[PDB]
């Protein structure tokens, strides 16, 4: 490896350690902010956008039920995510602002990314033409070889936590299964169809799922579909284990040839687990018309830029019903995130 790339890992990785170390807490308050519009929810949280109201700057706000997260055993998990995202720095990460907790809930406040999630996009066009995909995953090698470097595993890559932003390049966001891990882990977590089969199979596993999961994304991004899929999970989950994917024809030989190797079931064979690492991956035929130094300096133009009217503009997202941000007169949980 190039001395240049060495160095820069080795800063990076001091930089990192030296937040980790002593992460910053409680930098905001709720009513610092106006609230806009609710982007989405899920089972412990929700995203609204809001505005700051001394600065006018805009901001995506997650919320957490300190009590929902506690009943759903994600506890440890959120404490992860918040850790991790205040520690990290690199062009394709969002960066976190603030970070704060009440008597109810925990925030955390990060720049607003305004042109919506990649699947969007994806389900408009249809499918992605091979060079457009490959910006996109060129990206994804990058920011991988980087958290790899830390001995942080992302463990949740799928189009929907993929954000477009104002130049047309990624902004990887929900960092709720993101762990730092000296060796192997065990947890059960990720989305059905984007699993590795050392997960589905309850093994001790490492960063070579991230690997497999960029094999279902780049496929995902080219065909307009993902290539294992169900209505059930456990029928998704034996066609992932059974070392078989069927490629559409309009697929060129070189993209099949990367596939088989990042959809390989053995970790021990998988490209990105291998001696070289990385390199086999930046160096197969695919990638070759790839510039990896002018994609880092975001010096290439992008394929596609999201229509937007300002910083603002939440047309690039959806509609949902909008409901109380409560707070109790009581403090709940508080032991449980005292580091928070
Ligand atoms: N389809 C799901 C998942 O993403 C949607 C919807 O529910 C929640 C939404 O998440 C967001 O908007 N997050 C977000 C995070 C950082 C910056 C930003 F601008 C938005
Ligand atoms: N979306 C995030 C990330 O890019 C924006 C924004 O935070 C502020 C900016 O920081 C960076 O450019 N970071 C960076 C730059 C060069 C090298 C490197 F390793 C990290």
């Amino acid at each position: 490896e190039q001395e240049s790339v060495k160095e820069f890992l080795a800063k990076a990785k001091e930089e990192f350690l030296k937040k980790w170390e002593s992460p910053s807490q409680n930098t905001a308050q709720l009513d610092h902010f106006d609230r806009i519009k609710t982007l989405g929810t899920g089972s412990f949280g929700r995203v609204m956008l809001v505005k700051h109201k001394e600065t006018g700057n805009h901001y995506a706000m997650k919320i957490l039920d300190k009590q929902k997260v506690v009943k759903l055993k994600q506890i440890e998990h959120t404490l992860n995510e918040k850790r991790i995202l205040q520690a990290v720095n690199f062009p394709f990460l969002v960066k976190l602002e603030f970070s704060f907790k009440d008597n109810s809930n925990l925030y955390m406040v990060m720049e607003y990314v305004p042109g919506g999630e990649m699947f969007s996009h994806l389900r408009r066009i249809g499918r992605f033409s091979e060079p457009h995909a490959r910006f996109y995953a060129a990206q994804i090698v990058l920011t991988f070889e980087y958290l790899h470097s830390l001995d942080l595993i992302y463990r949740d890559l799928k189009p929907e936590n993929l954000l477009i932003d104002q130049q047309g390049y990624i902004q990887v966001t929900d960092f709720g299964f993101a762990k730092r891990v000296k060796g192997r882990t065990w947890t059960l977590c990720g989305t059905p169809e984007y699993l590795a089969p050392e997960i589905i199979l309850s093994k001790g596993y490492n960063k070579a799922v991230d690997w497999w999961a960029l094999g279902v994304l780049i496929y995902e991004m080219a065909a307009g579909y993902p290539p294992f899929f169900a209505d059930q999970p456990i029928q998704i989950y034996e066609k992932i284990v059974s070392g078989k994917v069927r490629f559409p024809s309009h697929f060129s030989s070189d993209l099949k040839d990367l596939l088989r190797n990042l959809l390989q079931v053995d970790l021990t064979k998988r490209f990105g687990n291998l001696k070289n690492g990385v390199n086999d991956i930046k160096n197969h035929k695919w990638f070759a018309t790839t510039d990896w130094i002018a994609i880092y300096q975001r010096k290439v133009e992008a394929p596609f830029i999201p229509k937007f009217k300002g910083p603002g503009d939440t047309s690039n997202f959806d509609d949902y019903e909008e409901e109380e941000i409560r707070v109790s007169i009581n403090e709940k949980c508080g032991k449980e995130f005292t580091e928070f």
